[PDB]
RNA sequence: UGUAAAUA
């Protein structure tokens, strides 16, 4: 199977090997892991004539070098460190392939180094060959890379396509693994026109993402980088529940975002919120300091606040301070005190 | 003291 030259390599019985010297021998070098290391080594800091040498030898075979454990590397380094002659070359043998080799485990990583190294045109070109798919990418597990690569390296006009397909999905998608994924790179490369739609349904299910495993990182998203008004939109769902979110494994993250990003109003508001509101016998802020997820909402709020309202928040702990001690995540809220004091 | 992505 291993020609001499391979096996031989292998056993380390060519402890001086140059390019020049496995010619003839490039496919099967790449598709072993050591021959692999070996060409890409050798590849960086090689003179474009030896890098024309391997490259004469991987063109026609270069599917199949895409989607091998090994070999995809040493396709990669074409498209990073290869010659503008080279990467086009390569896009051909990709063309009506790309479907498929968004989807392959090895294939996915070239699909993704050639959308960052290839002229508009190319990439336009791939895109549209997910036409029809977007939704099947977005679900897959080496296809969602692809597709947020894409979001990431290609004219926002070119991936209205995506757009369509996410329209009335937006709330399934932010709440799937890889969705969420893809939901946060449209709205940091999307147009308005784009964005808007998506943002829309996102306002709608506010209540039910900011408590999802997937759904509060987009909230946390729009809330660290979105419009004011698209982050009020959300402070204005947190108002209300700020104790009871603040206690939610997943929503008491959003909770601390909306402290942290809101406008000083906003703010003033959300941490008066729970300074106010009683929890039966004692304030809601109380009741915080000695939740396993709450007590990290307090501290951020101790952070956060303007001078004159840390003192309104040390005034609501003070009293406490000594029983605090008992409870295992109120010692905690102690721990942020020193610091102010 | 608390939550999310892929190859030797």
């Amino acid at each position: 199977g291993r020609s001499r030259l391979l096996e031989d390599f292998r056993n380390n019985r060519y402890p001086n090997l140059q390019l020049r010297e496995i010619a003839g021998h490039i496919m099967e070098f790449s598709q072993d892991q050591h021959g692999s290391r070996f060409i890409q080594l050798k590849l960086e800091r090689a003179t474009p004539a030896e890098r024309q040498l391997v490259f004469n030898e991987i063109l026609q075979a270069a599917y199949q070098l895409m989607v091998d454990v090994f070999g995809n590397y040493v396709i990669q380094k074409f498209f990073e460190f290869g010659s503008l002659e080279q990467k086009l070359a390569l896009a051909e043998r990709i063309r009506g392939h790309v479907l498929s080799l968004a989807l392959q485990m090895y294939g996915c990583r070239v699909i993704q180094k050639a959308l960052e190294f290839i002229p508009s045109d190319q990439q336009n070109e791939m895109v549209r060959e997910l036409d029809g798919h977007v939704l099947k990418c977005v679900k897959d597990q080496n296809g969602n890379h692809v597709v947020q690569k894409c979001i990431e390296c290609v004219q926002p006009q070119s991936l209205q396509f995506i757009i369509d397909a996410f329209k009335g999905q937006v709330f399934a998608l932010s709440t799937h693994p890889y969705g969420c994924r893809v939901i946060q790179r449209i709205l940091e490369h999307c147009l308005p026109d784009q964005t808007l739609p998506i943002l829309e349904e996102l306002h709608q299910h506010t209540e039910q993402l900011v408590q999802d495993q997937y759904g509060n990182y987009v909230i946390q998203h729009v809330l660290e980088h979105g419009r004011p008004e698209d982050k009020s939109k959300i402070v204005a769902e947190i108002r209300g529940n700020v104790l009871v979110l603040s206690q939610h494994k997943f929503a008491s993250n959003v909770v601390e975002k909306c402290v942290t990003h809101a406008s000083r109003t906003e703010r003033a508001v959300l941490i008066d919120e729970v300074c106010t509101m009683n929890d039966g016998p004692h304030s809601a802020l109380y009741t915080m300091m000695k939740d396993q997820y709450a007590n990290y909402v307090v501290q951020k709020m101790i952070d956060v606040a303007e001078p004159g309202q840390r003192k309104i928040v040390m005034h609501k702990i003070r009293p406490h301070i000594a029983t605090l001690r008992k409870y295992t995540y109120g010692k905690h809220i102690l721990a942020k005190l020193e610091k102010y004091y």
